[PDB]
């Protein structure tokens, strides 16, 4: 059989009769060359047509079904990796089948089944106007009924284009990967870019999953529509699971409108190490009760840390909401480290600048720390705050942050009217000064609440702003009680107002306040040791104040320190080394309590 | 010789006579195809039978003789990276044998060969209640005349499991990776599961190594035992060494007990990243004189940050002893940006709760900085602290945390009596309100030590608690010098205790004191300027106090402010309108050189 | 031909000739084993001589132009990643030609094209005394008109070693990787040792670039000569760049006064969860306005995190300088988490010590959060400080350290004469102890600039040290304006002085401040409600004044709190029991506006 010898060797099995042994080694396994080939495999095993022949990809050539059946085959045998080679483009042309057709799904992953991409995956024009999702991990139209994908993991130097196209209608969705049901999945390496998409990474569904990760990965101009709806680039909705070292990026005007780079929604989740460019928003970290079925109604540890980021809008948004049958609580959060600012853009130009958003009953968010951050917002943008509280807070906390921008604390008036507790703004929070005399008719914090209780708001100015109406306000509208609210007096001397209760509310059982005032006294005309009473009866809530102020005179002084009188005046003890009334005003430090 | 010819095609040398040119350039090397499948290998090449025919792996195959052959092989040619491929499980059913047999090592690693897990490897049920070390690096069952292991590196999407098997006695140790005295050393990407293990991972011996690292590795269910005497998944023993993005998971009532995540013995080290759940322990930091040979007796630069964690015990514990000869020296700490919280269990059901612990005279622990961490304890659990000091400590210092739990600063009573230097608990430290009304009986910073020098403690309250019995004590036993201590007024005004010293410590030449107290006054009858008085006498130790009180008086007002006489009277001036004997009780800062 | 088959097989062609599917899928491509082959590329498919024949890599064999070939050839078809096999070290012993000849380069880099060293690569002594830049991915001797390298990725667990030698001329330069004008390039896991060299790796051209990383790279040994001017291992020069999560090490004394980690010099770069040891500099962050053509002449949003150093020098270094046409500003950085310390030297034995440093009138640097770091130097140390402010600063602010050396903020006395404005100091910083009594003739906050305005300084000590002359000083030539300065009262009582004003600038309209004194009173002899003045006049300035003693007397009690006069005396009212003349020192809390 010479003849067939050479037949069989030309053959499709001829490498199956050409035998090996690595490196000589008379030790090792007596294979055939086949048998070491069968240890890589790549699209090009499966990228053929019905007579075998390869075919090579372009733009006129939809390759999804070979992908898909590689996939499978993989799969077959437990499990591999495929890899998409470098130096091509693959174009991705029509719809998969099965499963994740209800998912509008193109390839179907497999558990164990990893990608290994070095090449580029492009969109054709098929897909123009149209939803999809470009790799699926449901095995099911309905999630509820899906197996899980496992152990699926998507790493290289490559790239994945949605070329270009925008969406057809804003009620139409569109996604990179959407894992499933998905434990210990990753994609790490990849470049999503040139879109108008949803998501480019879902991980995770209604809670179900764990250990997914994204990681060195970029995302670059995946909003390109005034359609697009909305945009998260990437969404974490299983536990165990987070985002690191990762670059954000977005040129359009529509992006700064809609697009944010993360959403956290499930327990034990993160985003760290990431960089932001041209997006609205930074991360949302929410507990939505709609997706409570797989890890519960509590979304708690959940990290937002040591991002860089300009963005338009908002950095970090807290929120929960209910169902019918199910509520959802947000808690044990923590934002450090982050270093972020608001673009140079036209005030009210985008959605209000802000480093934390509280956004909208229902509300239950609590143990909060946010620290050891960096905020800045340019001089001309009015719609900036460290905080825009709009809904109900149970608990925030803010300690050794720096943040320059328009408002510390704001809310809107007469928009909602939010029950704050727990709001902690320590004196260790530096507030710079860019936005210095830019303030008429403002206020620093504006405590445009319906209520504040078990709150510390402690002001501390680096530097003098005149232009503002006063550091913090109250509204009537406002209840306080059970409060610390203080002003350091540096930077103040010149102030009409430093905190102002349009309520009176400072007159608290359980209210702990001190700020600096103008205060007029005038003295009996003894001789010797002399008491000092205000004029203006407005005092019966002080406990003690005392002088911010010199005394220029030699023949008197007035007292160091105060207290008041049932009828509202402060009075002390001054001393008139030559008798006479005495009249002076006097800078004081008013102290309830403190 | 044509017959010749087909059979060394057919013949292992095959490959070695079929010649092949990278993509037809004639620029390329002139090779055969055994050369280019040479670049590469696998456990396949030495999976194989005294005949050279390949077997198939499985439950009742020992694979380690095979996977032994290939790394000695490798290391032979002076390293290379071997494949454990995908889509099989490699079952391992038997000891190693020479150096490794000390260490009841399996598989000798061997410097520069490289290991890419792709496939499972198991445990067979020979080890079923033996000791055993998966992967030992080691050359001598003596550690300190072994070789180095260099440049050894286990990686891939593969997993090790140990098989369920438990303990079979509590002397026993069981590890996955002993890299032994490991330079360049590092695991990544690797599932470790199901076992009962003293450790997963072990970096370096007594010291020595250098540059080791445990990056995005899973550890899940390693302890399953009441008879496990003691687990921490990593130990790291060599300096410039770490620990990040890994993810730990516990499932057993026993590891709630006895399990730590990651201890770091060793100079340079860091635990970064991670997200621990159902462990007792975080990390142990400590310099234990006993392993000093490698690195010398001081543990330095040693950095626990970025960290999730639900833990039944204590997340940090820092430590040091010493031996006969050699002294160990724990110093230049950083623990930051951490979200921890102990998680829902019953009072003293667990190893006492705790953010940082300092354990059992011997400690010199000093340089500690703990800086913008979160720490949540469930309202139930008595035992929970941001510190436990049970131990000497030589400095600590708390800046900028949320700590939500039963106690800020605890050691038991009548147990250990610590000496204390150098404890800085900042006033931007936030104390939670979830134990609030749970204090009965129970002081916030209960200070049982021996002694106390050159510390500070600033207690800041954010809400009211009067169920406890007070926010700081010192019992007679503790001595108290050059230090200082301060509770702030705000939620304090109905406390009937704030600072306690129950040996009047606070009169002490240079301790530096203030905190609120109720004080009866008595005035002289004299009209206009009058005297105020103190009834009882126990203020000789105050320099001023103010009024933290209003006057509900128009005909008098008492003294805004106080100092005291010989007698320990307090004594200020006031002011009556219309003369009169004045009595009144007041609430008062009392200070002392504050 | 059966003659010609045997032939073709044993010929380059022949694998081209033996068929291929994988794992005998009669789905799959119909291939031939060169397909397969051909999906892989290493060095040896160019590594051979002109006949084709491989030749052996070793000290006598000049790798480049093979290198070379392999990398032009893989560009030619789109990219891939070519292999440095394992095993084997490939020497390089000449210069490349064309574009890359005018930078000295080895190899030319190429888009797509990665590198994945396994091996070693190392520096024949050809290049002993001589420039040199290994890899360099400028195609143009003019970096101006050069094309952009793109997605060019060199990774592995090999080796880059410089062969010892040291520089010929401290004119010359020498690099590494010099990606040139480079948009997603990396470096990942290689170890770059032995040798003298300006840098290991240039990320960018003069701004130009984009998404360049150096990660889990290791450092070591890369400076070893007195002729070496300068050295920046890691040179990031474009933006949305950075290191993380590498390994510095030096051990030449050279090093410790030339060599810096890293420096930043663009907006958005990073250098992250780094350990650095044995260098001068921990990182350089600066807007160089001649580096400024790519990408503006801003540097925001530079973040120095999580990074553990021993140093000799300087941690961070800020700066900004101009040209005749362009003007740099450094704004928006965070530094944080750091851990670092001054190693073991004797004083002034290497650059001045310190955390920060501002650098030499130009500068514009503001917007600067330091926050969360440790910094320790031993007490032997002189030149060790939390701040070097050498030259104008714009902003600084320093919230929540912990700084554990001989200076807090420094300026060495009639060197420079910084304009200092906006530099803030929180009290939340604590003040190390282990210089205590080292500090004869010296000030902790030793102010020795021009002017200082809008800065706040709240110095808080933690332990006792009496030989410091003061906390701070202003001589007389600093003006000081719209500022904050305050000294806690804790263990200052037995200083003899606190705050120091050289030139009375205490008395300024805007100046915000308070510190203790002792001040000398006498009484009137008025039995009753009595006053007490000071002997000295110095206190024209004082807004108020309270005790910080406690009153030894029965008979009469100073007064508790003071205000001024006209004449400068301090004076209030206190109580004579008896009548008598009075006179006593008193230890003051002198306030000022505040
Ligand atoms: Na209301
Ligand atoms: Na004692
Ligand atoms: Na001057």
């Amino acid at each position: 059989d010479p003849d067939q010898f050479r037949a069989i060797i030309e053959s499709p099995e001829g490498a199956g009769h050409v035998g090996y042994q690595y490196r000589r080694n008379t030790g090792s396994t007596m294979r055939m060359v086949s048998d070491v080939l069968d240890e890589r495999v790549s699209l090009w095993d499966f990228h053929c047509d019905p007579s075998g022949n390869v075919i090579q990809p372009g733009p006129n050539v939809d390759s999804r079904q070979y992908l898909q059946a590689a996939i499978d085959y993989v799969s077959s045998n437990g499990g591999g990796t495929i890899t998409i080679p470098a130096g091509y483009t693959w174009y991705l042309g029509s719809y998969g089948v099965g499963g994740i057709a209800g998912h509008s799904g193109i390839i179907q992953l497999r558990s164990n089944v990893n990608l290994n991409i070095e090449g580029r995956i492009h969109l054709s024009p098929f897909f123009d106007l149209k939803p999809f999702q470009v790799f699926v991990g449901f095995d099911n139209g309905d999630p509820a009924s899906s197996g899980n994908l496992e152990n699926c993991h998507i790493y290289g130097h490559g790239v994945v284009d949605f070329g270009g196209y925008e969406f057809g209608a804003s009620s139409q969705l569109r996604n990179g990967v959407a894992f499933g049901r998905s434990y210990n999945c990753s994609v790490t390496g990849i470049t999503f870019q040139n879109g108008d998409v949803t998501w480019a990474i879902t991980l995770g569904w209604n809670g179900y999953g764990s250990n997914c990760y994204v990681r060195k990965c970029r995302f670059i101009n995946l909003v390109n529509s005034s359609v697009n709806a909305d945009h998260s680039t990437v969404y974490v909705n299983c536990p165990y699971s987070g985002v690191e070292s990762c670059y954000f990026s977005m040129s359009s005007s529509f992006a700064r409108n809609i697009a944010c780079s993360v959403q956290l929604h499930q327990h034990d989740t993160f985003y760290r190490g990431s960089t932001v460019n041209g997006y609205c928003r930074g991360a949302y970290v929410v507990m939505h009760a709609a997706e409570a079925a797989g890890a519960g109604s509590y979304a708690y540890n959940m990290q937002v840390e040591n991002n860089i980021a300009v963005i338009y809008g908002q950095f970090v948004i807290l929120g929960s909401d209910v169902t019918a049958t199910v509520s959802g609580h947000l808690n044990d959060v923590i934002v450090s480290g982050n270093i972020v600012s608001i673009g140079e853009r036209a005030a009210f130009s985008a959605p209000f600048g802000a480093f934390i958003d509280i956004g909208p009953n229902v509300q239950d968010i609590q143990r909060v720390l946010v620290t050891g951050n960096s905020f800045y917002a340019p001089a001309n943008i009015t719609d900036s705050a460290a905080i825009t509280l709009r809904a109900n807070l149970n608990g925030c906390t803010f300690i050794a942050n720096n943040f320059d921008c328009r408002y510390m604390v704001y809310n809107a008036p007469g928009t909602t009217s939010p029950v704050v507790q727990n709001l902690v703004w320590d004196k260790s929070n530096v507030i710079g000064g860019t936005h210095a005399n830019q303030r008429a008719g403002q206020n620093l914090f504006d405590m445009q609440f319906a209520s504040v209780v078990n709150s510390t708001i402690e002001v501390q100015l680096s530097c003098e702003d005149l232009s503002m109406f006063s550091c913090i306000l109250f509204p009537a509208s406002c209840q306080l009680s059970y409060s610390k609210i203080t002003v350091d007096s540096a930077w103040t001397k010149s102030m009409s107002n430093t905190a102002v209760f349009e309520g009176n509310q400072q007159a608290g059982a359980n209210v702990y306040v001190s700020y600096p005032a103008t205060v007029n006294l005038t003295s009996y005309n003894t001789q010797g040791a002399v008491p000092f009473f205000s004029t203006d009866t407005n005092y019966a809530w002080v406990t003690s104040a005392y002088s911010l102020s010199i005394n220029e005179n030699l023949d008197f002084s007035p007292p160091a320190t105060y207290t008041n009188k049932a009828n509202g005046q402060l009075v002390g003890v001054g001393y008139n080394e030559i008798g006479g009334v005495r009249s002076v005003s006097v800078r004081l430090m008013l102290q309830r309590q403190v």
